[PDB]
DNA sequence: CCTTTCCCCCTACCCGAAGGGTGGGGG
């Protein structure tokens, strides 16, 4: 069915090892988070499937300890993902949250810091126009495969999972690098 | 491209003395 399939081809794009998975009540806001092998997150796919069902929204983001260099950019459009792809941060992939509203994981490194992810997600979000508050090192993104129960049910898409490192990639660590130390050296 | 999804382990209390049986909570 299409709900394995897309969170195959997501957990693939992602590229980790190991996943926080959060699965939120609709009626009280309270996240459940469960850490899991990628192999795990699919072996729990039928209870994904159950919570879904019972009014759950499913999330997807790195385990802590997770070595990766995955950046959230929440809440874009499909002319906002032109100009990304146009401007070198080409996604690893796309999810489609709701009807016509997107979500995007960029991937800087193979490995990247999450001071420097930190950083790299406050200027995608301004680059972009993207939703300031899920720019963070450890913002939870929608797994595809299941149905979002705030809106307002439609199924959440993933349109496409190429996983390749942006070509802007290199270039976001060493801004943000020097953006840092520069901030850090701004302490008299 | 884009479906209509549907779990299980851990533990307080139980009788009645020693540990296994059972319900409820919750990830």
């Amino acid at each position: 069915d299409r709900t394995l399939q897309a969170i195959g081809r997501q957990l693939k794009a992602m590229g980790c090892e190991r996943f926080d998975i959060g699965v939120r009540d609709a009626t009280t806001g309270q996240m459940m988070n469960r850490e899991w092998s990628a192999a795990e997150v699919l072996q729990n796919t039928p209870w994904l499937k159950r919570m879904n069902a019972q009014g759950n929204d499913v999330y997807i983001r790195p385990a802590e300890q997770e070595r990766h260099g995955l950046v959230l950019v929440d809440d874009l459009s499909e002319f906002d993902l032109d100009d990304m792809k146009a401007e070198g941060r080409e996604p690893a992939l796309v999810v489609e949250t709701s009807p016509k509203n997107y979500q995007a994981w960029v991937k800087v490194a193979d490995a990247a810091g999450g001071e420097l992810r930190g950083q790299i997600a406050r200027t995608l979000a301004s680059e972009y126009d993207a939703d300031p508050a899920s720019a963070d090192s450890r913002h939870y993104g929608r797994l595809a495969g299941f149905t979002n129960r705030k809106d307002k049910q439609p199924w959440v898409l993933l349109r496409e999972s190429k996983g390749k490192t942006a070509t802007a990639g290199p270039a976001l660590v060493q801004q943000a690098g020097q953006q840092i130390e520069q901030a850090q050296r701004q302490q008299e």
